[PDB]
């Protein structure tokens, strides 16, 4: 230490001690992490029951599913979506013998954890499970098996132990509801699904934190549960009744593709950025974009327009042009570019959304050893909203164009996605369709917004990069405080809450159009946790 | 189930920690508020927001929005990452008693560079930060967007008992804009001039109002930055009145005033040290190696282009070049530019050649594209490289031409004006300082050869990229009156002198050229007091 | 019509102020950061001194070793280990004259900041340390003169100030053992390590935030200290003697590399993902896997069967198909494909492990200028574990066949690999090689399971992505409440820890089945710091 520092400090006020603190003992308690076996129940849903009686386990927290994935065998390509673990989950309920305590829809969950990277890990996210995975002979192993663990995350885990689940000397029983297996598998048709349906079986295990307490001093507490309003099909508008004390309203949209096959040109697998999707994307597509062929190319419909590429090497389709130059080409081949690969429009002679046209420079080397084009660097404007349009859409009825002028080849390739987590009209949620918000509480409007700063705020306010448009009326510290609510005025009307949303305006001609949407309404509703003490006296009969 | 072993396991005071008593806090209710401000116009831009209800109590999170215009016409261009940040040069909460608190653009920054979220949410996306190029006068270079800038505050510390009180007087927040030119990455082809005249800052504030209910207002303490930057290329830099300090942090940034702020390569989007490097190398190997029918055409009679023998290797001096070329044509053959870069202060001395930094060249000639495509690249290439003005390559000092590139490399040159870049590199990787010395008054308060104190900058504060700390307050903040380093009027030590030792550079390297300024950051203890409306007091 | 209410809090007793606080005067002091140099000596083990003695130091924290790494010359391939600061620590002691207040063992206190990105990366994680480089004459440099900075994570760092290390007028002695320079350096046979050895020395700075506080106010508090047991060479238990109050216990494993010289075939250098590693051994492979010759290639062992690949480019080693197609083949010469470039097998009539079958396609065009093949694509089965085979297990005893059927040129490039904190089989640590764990509490078993459960609760509970099976007792906040611990009852019998695992059984056709393996059990045991009569610690028994 300097001379300067011992001078500045070489008097008397009441001080609080910053260098030391008394050690305070603790409640006696001793933890265990308790694993249990279920009951399965069979529309033929899933569901699996877990029931916690001990004398012993006075508080718990913590809840994680562990799943055992089966060795999934045979022909055809398959993969799992990432985060399988949370995507089988439909709905998780905890109750006693009074009721339902909390519980949580699989999507909820999902949103709760979004931003906890090693839960979601745990989830199942690897190459493993999620890269579309080919089976070439019946016996072949597509997937070999794998056990995934999925963090029910509960209020109870907020502030470990004082937050903790307190068995007041009675029975709990966990409920989890599955979705179908088809909601957690991306496969092609060569892929015998109807035989996976059957054979598959969701085999559970729930694992908690239990806390054995000597004499514990139960105090009542608060506990907010989510509450989901899904809108009508299309519905700019949801309400939600009964608003008496919420702490929170997310406001979010899914798309509803009931409408078509749920089949996808394109998957990344793993790799979930957006140029993954992207790249993924324009790989399925230049197979058919540029050929190298002795003569007119063969296996593609009469409806396809294949223009052989001139010495300029500019081919001009309307006003777009697209730049092919191939090196090593043989002298009895030909450059050919695929005009109309994909396209849509409404009317005869008017707009057309032609993908070959999102293409303006291709560049590559034949290989005549492999009979094929190794692309060097391609030049497009490919979009995520191109990569998430169903191939039903390009074939529509609205459609006055064939559509899809791929060969069979590719469209053998196309996969069947029913991921039931997708928000917005795209894979990555990356196009924001609401232009405005207006949230109303009764008659009187409590929340106006034009930008997503409500998105920005609970991004920031969560530390989480991906979150949804969200209104938070409690800033007062969880357990330790009677959370903040919006309250009720029952004789106002002031007692449900009204979201209207104005969704962007769409070109008719752009396949995207088509695709439905659903407004998400999520309130989270204040309760008072309580625990029944008395006596009873029963006739014996 | 639980196990014997635990049960058989288990008039003491003890603490409950299975249960607490949920307190009633004060009666509140928040709300996003969002307000349009008052632009004001050397002609900079200002944004005044003026906060006053008799429901807001009290605020926090000021979050501010910025409409990014739809960037039409001709050229390349692109925005700095984290754009948002940036184009913030002040931001002011004052009430009637004066300014409460304030920073500077590059402290906010500095303050949320740990702070992923807050970055990405300031504009940090390849559809802003790569360098597009537009075509026709009418081609859309890039779209309108909208930006979000967190204002971190010390309101925001503990949330609601932190936050800004507002005892029935008017809250203005100033928001001072850097000009549109230190925001934007652009090359001659574009349209500057127009671009500034039509740019116009639109901001909106945003943040978090909290109507209170018979608030129990209570007196505080807030740290408050000041900002000393010394003289062009001086060792030493001096903040005075310093009475009661929390914190001192130590930098260095670089000065392009000398230059025309014109730079050979950007990676856009991409930022890592690799990303800058590969972005340069890629910029001067279509220069550096030539496939060509007879000597190369277009290059300066100063250039030195050597035909590469069937050996494969150019030698530059000591430096032996590996130049490799498949299928070339038989009437071509493979030329090396042995002096695409240099620079020397004397005639026949030292010299430092851009050319003679690379070792191996390896690629394939395309028939179809009529160019060369690069397979592998052994160099030397650094992040300095990156950094250096195009200016100082033909710099008076410089006895050579110093730039033998083509007009069509000339012509793809980017101006990078970023307000703020610190050290002599992009990505602030060299350490240019060999020695810190800390003088309070005339005694020596803290005196350093390594960067031991940024080492404990960037671990007590979980961030990789911090500066020269000394951190006088190890105190928790809002429950405790922050600890701080204390003036002795009467014994002169009133003042913070900070002085450095700048490791010396050579003079025949391009970058010794790289005029260099001391950044001192001092962070001054007040007193708020919200007697007779809100006002700051400084402790003395 | 476009016009919407702009208004504000449209949703409206002891009470607890959540606006105000008061702001309590802490204790008068002035921290400072300092620096001190230390005492060398030299099994000639390198130990470092550090001597803190000053009446003004009042209390410490934050601990921080500075190592001055130096200038690397000659020929050769040479590196370091990624996070080269905590690698080259083999025991970390502070000490007072009334004897040791607190020790870790080096991989421990890597284990306890593996979750902190930032101590991690100026412990010396950069392309410029990390990535093996290469001297080309005897003068040259492989590796410039670096400073890094090891943060000595201790439990005085905790709560900053209230947890910090008091000094009662006694000398504080810092002591810092050194592993050999071999556990910290990548290198081939062609570096001189022999000279290097002889002439490297450990050239370390310890740093530290020293408080000088006025009129302290010193309460005794607690201390959790690690303890570790090493099992013995393939043996599945592990026992923790005299344990009266501990607060965790965890459980990993350890290969063990003495029946090897320690080189491997390849190394990604700075670059660490399980992708990485793998890429880099394909990279090391292909150059001997797929040969362009005029005629049967030359310089590979009598053992080798390199097959010439047919027009069909189909190459069928046994059951396993090989599609290899190369662009631009001179016509004087042919492609050609090692069938058997490692192979590994227990009897002469039994499954053989051929890392050649584990290739499917190979594509490539060869250069005329370079007289080389340039890769473009390579689809592989190469996992984690073969890149993490020791060369040794190829050309073991145990193998019938040669194994090492690569060139000598490939051979000579092998690196020694003598890293002292490499977890489970693999570099990546990817491997669970545990099927079940037990843990008794003297002869009850305390705690037992077959998945990695209490792995999945500690990589959740303390934020980390590379975590240990880990049994915590403790959840109630450090230095602010008693820790929580599991407590002896000597009488009973109930004074020790017990591990037991059950592993996973390997095929004994696989060279990864002969690694050794060692148990590793790390138990924190509490202590009591009482400040009379100097600076001490007593054992809670
Ligand atoms: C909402 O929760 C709050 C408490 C109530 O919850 C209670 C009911 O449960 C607690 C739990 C679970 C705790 O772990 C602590 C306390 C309490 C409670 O009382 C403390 N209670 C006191 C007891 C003594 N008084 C007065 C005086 C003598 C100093 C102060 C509080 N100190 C306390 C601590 N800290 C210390 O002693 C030490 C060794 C250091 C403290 C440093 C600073 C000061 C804190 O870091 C500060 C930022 C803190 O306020 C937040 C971490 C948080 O607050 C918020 C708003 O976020 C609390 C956890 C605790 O660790």
């Amino acid at each position: 230490m300097n001379n300067t520092i011992i001078n500045s400090l070489i008097d008397s006020i009441k001080r609080s001690n910053v260098f030391a603190v008394d050690s305070q003992i603790p409640t006696l308690y001793m933890p265990q992490y308790i694993s249990l076996s279920g009951v399965m129940t069979n529309d033929n849903q899933a569901i699996a029951s877990f029931e916690i009686r001990d004398q012993y386990i006075t508080a718990l927290n913590h809840l994680v599913l562990s799943l055992e994935l089966p060795e999934v065998k045979g022909m055809g390509r398959f993969g799992y979506v990432p985060y399988v673990g949370y995507k089988c989950i439909n709905h998780v309920s905890i109750s006693s013998c009074n009721g339902v305590i909390w519980e949580i829809e699989g999507e909820e969950l999902y949103n709760n954890c979004i931003n906890n990277t090693i839960a979601l890990k745990h989830s199942g996210y690897s190459s493993e499970l999620n890269d579309i995975s080919i089976g070439l002979t019946p016996n072949d192993t597509i997937k070999e098996p794998s056990t995934v663990y999925v963090y029910i995350k509960t209020p109870f885990d907020v502030e470990d132990t004082f937050s903790s689940l307190k068995l007041s000397d009675s029975k709990i029983t966990v409920t989890v509801t599955f979705n179908p297996v088809s909601d957690i598998v991306i496969r092609d048709s060569s892929f015998d699904f109807e035989t996976f349906n059957k054979e598959f079986v969701y085999v559970p295990e729930l694992s908690f934190i239990g806390y054995m307490v000597k004499n514990v001093q139960i105090k009542p507490s608060f506990i907010e549960k989510p509450r989901r309003v899904i809108g009508q099909i299309n519905q700019p508008t949801a309400t939600v009744t009964e608003v008496h004390a919420a702490t929170s309203l997310s406001v979010y949209t899914k798309p509803y593709y009931g409408n078509t096959d749920n089949k996808f040109i394109s998957y990344p697998g793993y790799s979930q950025d957006e140029k993954d999707y992207i790249d993924a994307y324009v790989s399925r597509l230049l197979d058919d974009l540029v050929i190298v062929s002795d003569g007119p190319p063969t296996g593609y419909p009469e409806s396809a327009e294949i223009v052989e590429v001139p010495e300029d090497g500019i081919v001009s389709i309307q006003d777009a042009d697209v730049y092919v130059k191939i090196d090593n080409v043989p002298d009895n081949m030909s450059v050919y570019l695929h005009t109309n690969l994909l396209m849509f429009g409404t009317r005869k002679n008017s707009f057309i959304y032609n993908i070959s046209k999102k293409f303006s420079a291709i560049t590559g080397t034949y290989s005549d050893a492999t009979k094929r084009t190794i692309f060097a660097h391609i030049s497009h404007s490919i979009n995520i909203i191109d990569t998430s349009i169903p191939v039903s859409l390009w074939t529509s009825q609205r459609n006055v164009y064939n559509g899809d002028n791929r060969s069979a080849e590719s469209k053998a390739k196309d996969l069947f996605i029913n991921d039931p987590f997708i928000k917005g009209i795209d894979f990555k949620n990356k196009t924001d369709i609401i232009s405005r918000l207006e949230v109303r509480f009764g008659n009187d409007v409590l929340y106006s917004e034009n930008g997503p700063i409500s998105r920005i705020y609970n991004e920031l306010l969560t530390k989480s990069n991906n979150g949804t448009r969200t209104l938070t009326f409690n800033f007062t510290p969880k357990i330790f405080f009677r959370p903040t609510t919006i309250t009720a005025n029952v004789s106002r009307g002031k007692d449900k809450l009204s979201v209207r949303v104005v969704y962007s305006t769409m070109d008719v001609n752009h396949p995207i159009y088509y695709v439905q949407k659903q407004l998400v309404v999520v309130c989270n509703d204040l309760y008072k946790v309580s625990y029944d003490q008395g006596v009873s006296i029963t006739k014996i009969m």
